[PDB]
Formats: C-alpha cells, structure tokens, sequence
C-alpha cells in the first residue's frame, strides 16, 4: 500500500480510486486500442460463474448420477482450459491498481489521454479466460522504466458493475486473509 | 428494390412474417445438406437460454456457462466467418447477398448465424428461385426445402421472437 | 461383390444382422488402439441422443435451460473439431457385430492387425474405433476390399454394437 | 525394482511405511516456479475417480459423455505429450526417469497423466531429494511439497484404488 505512482497523475488517481475499494495486485493485464470486448453480460457471466466455482455433501441431498455429471463438467472445464492455453497468447504479468471505476497498469507503449480501447485481464489463474473491459485513457505517464496508464472503464451497466464489486471485495478479503 | 425478382420475392414473403435484418449469412453450393434435427436443436436451444436447486446444481450451471463461453470464443476466433449483411428472412426462404450469381434451380445450403454471441451456424438446405443483381452485386432468393413439422415450428417461433425484439 | 471371399463373408455375416450402408470408414494398421469402454460409451450415448431426436416441462425450468446449454456446447465443440480434423473416405460397407467389409486404398495380408475407423453419426464428428484383424483381402473390378473381424468386444461393447446395428436396421426400413 | 539402491535414503523417505505403486504412465519433472494449485489437483483426482466407475437427465449425461470425448480429442491434437516410463509413486513423492539430472534441493513441478483415456495432466510442486543414473537413464526422486488435507486424501484414495485394480488375475 501507499504507492507513489499516483503522484504521476494525481487527478486521475483520485478519480479512479478515491472513496472506493481499490486493490493493488499482480495478474496478467494489458490494454489494447483496437477493441473487441464483447458484451457486458459475457463479462458479468465470467465473473459470477468464476465466483460460484472458486474460493476453496454430494452423497447426501443428492443421488450419484448427478455427482458423476458434476465430475464430467469439472473434467470438460479443465480440458477446455487446457485447449485454450495451447493457442491463446497470454497477457504479461504486472502490478496493477484495480477499482470498480478503472485500473492503473503498465503498458509497453504510452497512449495519450483520450485514447479509447479495452483493458484485458485474466481474473482467475486456473481458468485461461480474459475479462475485457472497454475503457478510455485518463492519464499517461512514465516513472523512468515503464509507461503507466490510468484507464477509466466505460459504464459497466448494473449487472456487471455488481459482479465486479463483489469480485474486488472477495479478492480483498482473501489477500488480507492469507496475511 | 426487391422488385428485381418480384416473382420469388412474393413466393418467399407474401402473407408471412418476413424480417429485414443484418446478420452473417451466405449460400453454399452442395449435394450434402444438413439435418433437420440439428437445425431444430440449435434454434430451440438458443431460445430456451432466453433469460436455484441444490447448490451443486447451481454450480453445475455456472460450470456450463464457463464451458460455453470458452468454447464459443475458440470457434469465433478460428472460423471463416460469413459475410455480414442485410437479409430478408421468412419461414419460407431468405433474401441475401452472395459473391457470385447462380442459375435458378441450383441446389445448396443457406448458412446463417442466428445469434451473434454464439458463433454456431444454422444450416438450411435450399434452392435458388432467382438471381438478379443490382446493389452493385448479386442478390439471391433462396427457398428452403420443406423443414418438417418440428423445425418449421422452431423457425417460426425464432422469427416471431426476433421480430418483437426488433419491433421494440 | 462378396464371393471374392466366400468363407470370410460367411464367418462375419452368417446368421446375424448385417447392414449395408454408406459412411466414412477406414482401416488403420496400428500396433495398439484399444479401449472398449470408449467405444461403448460412444455408441450408448449416441443412441440416447439419437432418440432425443418423455415430458415437456417436468423437472425445474433451470434444468431444461442447462440441457439447452449442453446442446450448444456439443454443437460448438463439434464445429471446432471439424475446423482441423481429417474426414474419412465415405463408402459402402457391410457391418455385423462380428466384423466389417469395406473398401481400402491398399490391400493387406490376412493377419494384419489394427483398427476399423467409423463415423457412426453424420451430425457428430466423433469416430468409433474397434480393434480388428484382416481375414480377407481381395479385389473386384477396381477398389480393394477388406474383411475385418473385430477382436472380442466384451459384454458391454457387444450389447452396445448389437443395439446400434438393430436401430440402424429399423431406421433403414423407414423409407 | 533395484533402483532404490541407487538412492537408499531418498527411496526410504518416499516409500517407507506407505503404499507405493510401481506402474507405467506419462510422467515428468520440470524446473519451474509455478505454484500450481492444490484445488485444481484435488478436483482432477476426485472427478477422475468418479468417472473411472428421469430420461431428460440421462440424456444430459449422454451429452456430457460426448462432449468430454470430443474435447479430449482436441487437446490431444496439439499437446506436448509426456514421457511414458515406469515410475514408483506414493502419497509422498515419485521416482521417475528424467532427461537431465538435478542437484538435490532443486524445486519444480511433477507432471503426469493420471488416466490414459483423457489428456488431462496433474501438476504437483516438488523438490529433488536424490538424482542418480543406472547407466542408461537419469532417475529422480521427487518429494511433493505439502499437499494439504483435501488433496492428500484424494491422492491417497487414488493410489489405493490403483493398487486394488491392478491386483487382478
């Protein structure tokens, strides 16, 4: 906590993180000008489904035919995840500051404020799926060895916003948890 | 406008719901058509996922969503893709733009993507009624071969639902 | 088009349901294929989804919707598999629970072992693989014909194949 | 198997007083700082064990079988296969052949394909205990890092069934 990167874009850092849960973490992240995010519902579905399956009984209240079905789903899911890792290009690992409003992350190339595009993020880790969020560049600055971008997400809509808030809240208690 | 083959235009759309929309679609010549079951399953399934029980079932559903999402993306990122474009679609046939003209009577299959998030294509065997060009290019008038009870009921529901969505 | 191998045609098709149909099939000379379990799972599952094509509402609405998602996933994965698989040559074949007679691009001596490769359903890009040996290879006007005798199937697979063949027959008489 | 005499201390640490299965399967050790995931490993093992065993529902189950089979095929297209060799496996660690030898203390991940009909791999973080050669190949004695209650139980169940199955005829 207490990273000075915010001194590079005071007004932007305040817009994105003031008075709202903001998490500083490392995960595959990136920004691309030529969007192709998809829908709010896809992002929302990814986040919610991800929550229902994660964060660390069948013989009872349930038969056994359904346990097998659930087993098969776990297997299919793992295999489809394996398939994806085979072709998709992974995002680079980076330290980012993420809130419901936007994100501060490092980028190979600077981009003037006003540039529009999509923030790419791999939320999970065991699942090679990306969360894409349309966003605009609020600020762009360097610290000497990396170009930093402050991106503000375009309106997320009621459902996705909720899923994202829950997502951030969970990540936060867990980071504090394993401490 | 449409009246560059009024003969077919009337056969395909007169007195029946005919929607005008933009969706990837195309005509592919072949003697190897698809199946009615497959097309019916595709249509009804898209519709049943329009908009609970023990926790294990709720998480099974979450797992399904994740699988569908991942598999859907893989297809969409590696496919040929059909030509986006304005088409006129009814339970009887479709009015779409094709790269080249075709002699009427030419047998083949109309391939269209009924939904855009899901990259699964709908395959319907059809014959060309007319092939007049003018919109700088060649427009085709395709007549679906008899769909059969089930698939026809599915297609009408699809178009009706699709129309209200649009008319709102 | 069967006298080319009298005894072999009698061993594989005498006093037993034998169907004549066209589908992608081939014989692959391989050391060891295997897995009756995979072959049986395929045939039994196909049959259930084949019949799908008991009660409309019935169970919870959520369930019906999950089933739909399954139909979508299967279709999508099917499409993906076709984007890079190798289609097998379509051909007429005589198929019994004991063996199969098909057209091969080349001939093989009696005793050659491998797997009979078949695509059971046109809508599903999945292949059925059954270990088999060649007990007859002869030629007629042109094409090379092989008589493959399946290696023992085991209780389950046999039942699955017999069921599959019977339904195939029944549907065939439906013309 | 006399491979143990090549590294008595390690062989004893990994297989003494515990079920140890000698079998053939694709398995490898790769130097990496990939912490893997206990939850992923446990899910794989329990699910595997589950399948190693109203009409609408039965149809759904049929669809799952078909999907699983196809997805399996896809992965097997462009996936880097593991080396199939004889191994010695216990809940504590595993002895397997390796391309290069490694100094004891070297940490990485053991990769192996639990079932032969599915291309899904199990990853388990481990450290090299011993590393010796029999004149033909380099053998490694890897000690899995703590598995955690759940994963450990799943693995114990997995090895026990495996041992049972193989004691037939």
């Amino acid at each position: 906590a207490m990273s000075t990167l915010g001194t590079l874009a005071p007004a932007a850092d305040t817009e994105l993180f003031a008075d709202t849960l903001s998490c500083e973490l490392r995960l595959p992240a990136g920004f691309h000008v030529t969007a192709d995010p998809g829908s709010h519902a896809t992002a929302e579905t990814l986040l919610r489904s991800l929550g229902q399956v994660e964060d660390l009984e069948e013989r009872g209240e349930l038969p056994l035919l359904v346990q097998r079905m659930d087993a098969k789903l776990d297997l299919i899911l793992a295999l489809i995840g394996r398939l994806v890792r085979q072709s998709d290009t992974r995002l680079a690992l980076g330290t980012v500051h993420w809130s419901v409003r936007g994100i501060r992350l490092a980028s190979p190339h600077a981009h003037p404020p006003g540039t529009t595009g999509s923030v790419l993020l791999q939320p999970s880790d065991w699942l090679p799926e990306l969360l894409q969020l349309p966003a605009d560049v609020l600020a762009s600055a360097s610290d000497g060895q990396q170009h930093w971008l402050w991106l503000r997400f375009a309106p997320l809509g009621t459902g996705l916003q909720d899923a994202l808030e829950r997502h951030l809240f969970r990540l936060h208690r867990r980071q504090i948890a394993d401490a």
